């Protein structure tokens, strides 16, 4: 039922449905399968930066992966939105854990997306969370998010010890809609960016975190831990 | 009710409610009798502009309005909106007509938020220079229509652009906004809108006005006319 | 002798160095031999628009021109700035005219840089003119280039009845020089956006509009009007 | 002279030239002898914020100083910087030393200016690079050393010196009154680390507007923060 572009940040290689096997980013376009994907040294207890950033002129939606003092990791992928989205969508952030785990904790994220109209003159969005807090009234917390334990977003369910916990599901979405294409539009693009925090005890953590972009009225599919990254119903 | 603070831009004096003899701006703080007001020489069939600031080092809530090359009208009132407005509010714009009328056509509206925790900014800005058809990062209430032209309609219109009477209408951004918090240091907003306010008669009404209010606000009950669409009574 | 990248928007065909047998938009790298072109049908005596893209991830410089109404041209070049300009620049705008002449009036101009650190995070540059003035201190300007008149900038000279004219040069930078790379950069990025009117008497209007980022001590080159666009001291 | 208007953050006390006898924020208007200032509990060794606003709305030129987990300082003074300033102004941030020293470390420096007839400008440096061209550097202040901006003499270690004065100006002249402006603002925020070794720290951080050719005055190390000729 939903419409899903995404880029994951995918720290366990599950290669039964298309993941190289190592951690990685890719640019999901309507299937947990991606379409690309670059290799990825995910940091666990680090701090890391995703930017991603899409204009209408390239038609190029890329990522760029980092932590301070490293390599980065990028990935690109030429993908026309206003054959893939429906011009209103919702913005947001996913994680998930399976029978492997970790936090998905997000301390940072920010968002901006300008539309010029072909007949005028620019209609823009921005916001930016640099800390969340206890009663977060602008966004949209699915299944197990929290917000406002440490000034944080905690994606998936943390124990009261700060145990990350197994099969767990979670989003956030900005409340407003966001106007991503228009067909009377000169020039339009966005770019998102957050700063997150992947640990784990085990010496495979999974499953990882997206963001994506979606139908307003998108839900975590049922059944969508692990692997799927509370974004797809199936691994199809 | 709805808790509201609200800029107007009164078209039509209400001397029997405390308005002054002369189309006014002023700062409203839970009541359609405003706490301050200034004289404003609205012209009739132009595009006028409206800009309000407020900030928590002062917590002074000021707005100027202004047409080109005309003189400004400004209008400034202390206030701590910690102690008015709840934590979280959303923003809007809104506008009545009663027995007489006026369009009340917002061509453009932009919006910045900003808080500094005392522990960063969090932020929120928005930017309409043009509205469409199904606009739905804005919720509508009442007679609001966006789409003519690209403009915002507030209040009702024929299909050629004549006002009508007995009209309330209202656009609010469909986030709610983090206004104040006491832990932040600074805590900051912006509005600017600009609108054509046009009427065949010689007494336009009733006016415009920038509001913020609870989230779950609506329209109040019979709001037409003076009561700008924001209040349930003249109190 | 300076280094200079630039967008041209050229109304005149000089076939004989390379130009396209039409009005034209273009990539220049270090020549005024556009790398790339598109087709462009500048629309004389209306407004138009151009708005210009860079990223470092992507590495593509992207060029789009309109006008209300009008289907746009764009343009597209892979370039490693990097690897062609100095690590600090100015940013500019340019036009001339030659033995035909053309009104090259910028009505306004802005510009956004930022740079985020490898280590850190972002350092940012953000500039609009929406009108100049007669003093505008903030512009260093070059050759005939002067503001003030309607709150324009006029590029190139016109006369005391409104006509442009013939052989002239004029260039607007900004004041204050623009850190458009930087090796330790997890990502770098700018966008330039100007309007612009372009009037001519001519059966063929000529010469055009660029918007160019230099060597910051750049000057116009002596002799460059008419085709060369005040960027280049030659035809090479 | 130059024609300043500044916003203080005087750590050392000149009672002799009419500071309060405390460490205070104020609002310089073309004088040392602020017009108007509020205590303020400097924290030895912490980076502190600064934010200045001002809107020709008010005409309030305003400013919070605070560290976190703290209670803020603030100052406001109603001036009319039409009447005050030139049309175009640069703007800086100035610190200095005397007798007494302290670290006149800055981490980060943003700026906005808008008028409407909307021009703006905005500048934001969170690093500071060993060669930023777009820094007018004075006197003793370097940029690169972690990627700080030092407005005064430190030494390898990061041991302040006295009787040291320095600035760093933005490159670009900044339109900050128009008298055709329906609404012209600023805003300007800092971050800073004052650290001495001293049980008396001096002599403070101001951000400042001025003349665009403005330079340090001559002598004006202490209690006049490279800002003032003399203090009259
Ligand atoms: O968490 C690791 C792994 O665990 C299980 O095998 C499933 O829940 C997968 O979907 C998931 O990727
Ligand atoms: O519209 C003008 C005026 O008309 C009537 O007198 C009433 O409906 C008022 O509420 C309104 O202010
Ligand atoms: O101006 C049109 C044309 O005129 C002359 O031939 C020269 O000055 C050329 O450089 C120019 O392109
Ligand atoms: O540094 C503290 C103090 O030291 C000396 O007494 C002088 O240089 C003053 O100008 C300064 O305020
Ligand atoms: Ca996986
Ligand atoms: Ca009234
Ligand atoms: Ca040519
Ligand atoms: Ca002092
Ligand atoms: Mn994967
Ligand atoms: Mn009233
Ligand atoms: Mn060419
Ligand atoms: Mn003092």
């Amino acid at each position: 039922a939903d419409t899903i572009v995404a880029v994951e940040l995918d720290t366990y290689p599950n290669t039964d449905i298309g993941d190289p096997s190592y951690p990685h980013i890719g640019i999901d376009i309507k299937s947990v399968r991606s379409k690309k994907t670059a290799k990825w040294n995910m940091q666990n207890g680090k701090v890391g930066t995703a930017h991603i950033i899409y204009n209408s002129v390239d038609k190029r939606l890329s990522a760029v992966v980092s932590y301070p003092n490293a390599d980065s990791a990028t990935v690109s992928y030429d993908v026309d939105l206003d054959n893939v989205l429906p011009e209103w969508v919702r913005v947001g952030l996913s994680a998930s854990t399976g029978l492997y785990k970790e936090t998905n904790t997000i301390l940072s994220w920010s968002f901006t997306s300008k539309l010029k109209s072909n007949s005028t003159e620019t209609n823009a969005l921005h916001f930016m969370f640099n800390q969340f807090s206890k009663d977060q009234k602008d966004l949209i917390l699915q299944g197990d998010a929290t917000t406002g334990t440490d000034g944080n977003l905690e994606l998936t369910r943390v124990s009261s010890n700060g145990s990350p916990q197994g099969s767990s599901v979670g989003r956030a979405l900005f409340y407003a809609p966001v106007h991503i294409w228009e067909s009377s539009a000169v020039v339009a693009s966005f770019e998102a960016t957050f700063t997150f925090l992947i640990k784990s005890p085990d010496s495979h953590p999974a499953d990882g975190i997206a963001f994506f972009i979606s139908n307003i009225d998108s839900s975590i599919p049922s059944g969508s831990t692990g692997r799927l990254l509370g974004l797809f119903p199936d691994a199809n």
